[PDB]
DNA sequence: CCAGGAGAAGCC
DNA sequence: GGCCACCGG
């Protein structure tokens, strides 16, 4: 389960599909927490973007950022011809406003996210694809 | 013919 | 201390 901060249109086919199906898991995790009376203050939430421990929790108070990114992930999936079923983001207006903040990453955060993507591609450079082509080979 | 392959954190 | 919205021989 990984949220990327990079340009959705730059994502490799396999990374695009992954984030498309994984990002909505955060809405569910938070809703279940609100169900148990949890509040934003009851979570760690790193002050800066991180991968590894704290990664998913980092977005628990940034659902508006996620909602907007899922709209782009969806549009990109359709642009490339993916036969996805869920073409809309779930409504999140039922979730407390406090969990729905926007977010503007700094260049370093965006670069840390990109480095992870690049590290994964370097492991199978002839296999990842972009619009169906092995452009990383 | 349909399986491989794109980890943090909630729960016992 | 462990056990969650798709695209080729």
């Amino acid at each position: 389960t990984r949220i990327n901060l990079t340009l959705v249109s730059e994502l490799a086919d396999q990374h695009l599909m992954a984030e498309y199906r994984e990002l909505p898991r955060v809405f569910g995790a938070v809703r279940k927490h609100v169900a148990n009376g949890k509040r934003v203050r009851d979570f760690k939430i790193s002050p800066t973007f991180i991968l590894g421990a704290g990664h998913v929790t980092f977005f628990y108070d940034k659902l508006e950022f996620l909602r907007k990114r899922q709209i782009e992930l969806i549009a990109e999936c359709l642009k490339r011809g993916f036969n996805i079923k869920d073409t809309t983001v779930q409504d999140i207006s039922d979730i407390p406003q406090e969990f729905r903040g926007d977010y503007i990453p700094h260049e370093a955060s965006i670069a840390i996210s990109q480095a992870r993507l690049d590290e994964k591609i370097a492991q199978r450079p002839t296999w990842y694809k972009y619009y169906g082509k092995a452009i990383y080979a």
